[PDB]
């Protein structure tokens, strides 16, 4: 399974460590859940 | 306590003996999760 997100106006990063979930149109961060991810089986490796 | 979706744009179906949730306007199909529904009291019988 490999998981994307919910709505496309929103994007990952490696801030540092740990991995934080921008807006595509404002710098605003936003703490990661598991609520905000969809499960599609198929795995792409180019994702994390 | 009877399910809806969080948006109408979805659309549940029994692909088999599984069930899938497509959207509306294509035929791409995405796994069932708990976080795609939202929770009404009164239970109407026409459903699932
Ligand atoms: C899936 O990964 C392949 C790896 O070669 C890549 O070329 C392709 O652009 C990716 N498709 C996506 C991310 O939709
Ligand atoms: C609720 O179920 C009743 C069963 O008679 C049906 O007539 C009605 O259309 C349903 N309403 C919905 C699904 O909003």
């Amino acid at each position: 399974n490999g998981y994307v997100l919910r709505q496309p106006n929103l994007a990952l990063y490696k801030e540092g460590n740990y991995y934080r979930i921008t807006s595509r149109i404002m710098f605003e961060p936003r703490i990661p859940t598991i609520a905000d991810f969809v499960q599609i089986e198929n795995c792409n490796v180019t994702f994390v």
